[PDB]
């Protein structure tokens, strides 16, 4: 086995997740997600080429990649295991009566995981809530940045005017896609622009429209996640940039 490889004989199966992804140990000891891939589903060959690099993305706000199962149908990817689940599901629940720095903290989490990533000009390109998870302290990792790739839903409410015109992704794809993701959390998980199909919100975008401010997020807030959609990419904050904003707040 290479350094990317994990042996599944190591892998003692404790609970299903939802995929197929199953909660497990690894070696008895450590937690760890196991993501079974369905025959078919993913161009393995290239995944399993770009996990070498995944191995060595290494921050707290990202979900942690330990490896692939690559001997046999289907393939296994482990990965971090984040006892709280999606944040979309837990934004939803009502129970946690969540307050407004509780949700900044949320945004300043994922922020640092794509600060990290921009750093390594590494795009996500899937960035939403649905591919963000939590783990037992509470605290927000990005997951599955740059799987879409391999993929054999386009998340049509995520994206900027030049990728839906023009099929532009860049830097400030992931930008625009963070305000969003901004937008999800302060709405405590509602869909972004929930009355419209896909269609329509292309149209209201290239027209130049916009989702507007949810009632949690203050002026401050709503300014911030306003500053990712700008029609011009290149007037777009940085992810650094965007760190700095989320601080200033913080502190106010
Ligand atoms: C919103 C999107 C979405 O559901 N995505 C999704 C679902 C299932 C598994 C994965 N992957 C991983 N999950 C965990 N932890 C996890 C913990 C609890 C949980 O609760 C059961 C679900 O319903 C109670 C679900 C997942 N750790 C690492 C993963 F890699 C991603």
């Amino acid at each position: 086995y290479g350094s990317w490889e994990i042996d599944p004989k190591d892998l003692t199966f404790l609970k299903e997740l939802g995929g197929v992804v199953k909660y497990g140990k690894w070696r008895g000891q450590y937690d760890v997600a196991i993501k079974m891939i369905k025959e078919g589903s993913m161009s393995e060959d290239e995944f399993i080429e770009e996990a070498k690099v995944m191995m060595n993305l290494s921050h707290e706000k990202l979900v942690q990649l330990y490896g692939v199962c690559t001997k046999q149908r289907p393939i296994f990817i482990i990965t971090e295991y984040m006892a709280n689940g999606c944040l979309l599901n837990y934004l939803r629940e009502m129970r946690h009566r969540f307050q407004t720095q509780q949700l900044l903290e949320m945004c300043k989490d994922v922020c640092e995981a794509m600060e990290y990533l921009e750093s390594k000009q590494f795009l996500h390109r899937d960035l939403a809530a649905r591919n963000c998870l939590v783990n037992d302290q509470g605290v927000v990792k990005v997951s599955d940045f740059g799987l879409s790739r391999y993929v054999l839903k386009f998340p049509v409410r995520w994206s900027p005017p030049e990728v839906l015109m023009y099929s532009k992704f860049s830097s400030k794809s992931d930008i625009w896609a963070f305000g969003v993701l901004m937008w999800e959390i302060y709405s405590l998980g509602k869909m972004p622009y929930e009355r419209f199909t896909n269609s329509e919100t292309a149209e209201h975008i290239a027209q130049g429209l916009r989702l507007y401010r949810p009632h949690l997020a203050s002026e401050k807030v709503y300014t911030i996640m306003y500053s990712c959609w700008h029609e011009k990419a290149d007037e777009r904050p940085t992810f650094k940039i965007l760190l700095s904003n989320i601080l200033d707040v913080m502190d106010e």
